């Protein structure tokens, strides 16, 4: 249990930021904001959900809102590490349906408390 710790705000390399609340039994919940240039769904918030036990996290996100629907989601899975420059380290896959087949794009996001 990272609950308070990983309760809080974050942002990534890209600029984007979520606000996730973890409790006691391993609930994340919380909204995502993409601002990552060239993407879709950015700056409206979207909904996370997901799962931690200890220090192994995992969330996703469904890029559906009542602002803009961009018929993809995300799943980000990492780890968090405490304590001075706290951080939480992931690979995320974003899916879709593509011209000839299902699309999955990859990468990583790192991500600090510090705007
Ligand atoms: O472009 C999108 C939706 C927005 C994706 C934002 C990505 S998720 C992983 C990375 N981290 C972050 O913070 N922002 C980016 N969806 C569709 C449009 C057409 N094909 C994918």
């Amino acid at each position: 249990s990272a609950e308070a710790g990983i309760t809080g705000t974050w942002y990534n390399q890209s600029g984007s930021t979520f606000t996730v609340t973890a409790g006691a039994d391993g609930n994340l919940t919380g909204q995502y904001e993409n601002r990552a240039q060239g993407t879709g769904c950015q700056n409206s918030p979207y909904t996370l959900t997901g799962r931690y036990n200890g220090t192994k996290l995992e969330w996703r996100v469904e890029w559906n809102n009542s602002t803009e629907n961009c018929h993809s989601r995300t799943e980000w899975r990492g780890q968090y590490q405490g304590g001075a420059e706290a951080r939480i380290n992931t690979q995320w896959n974003l899916t879709y349906e593509g011209g000839s087949g299902p699309a999955t794009e990859q990468g990583q996001d790192t991500f600090t408390k510090v705007k």
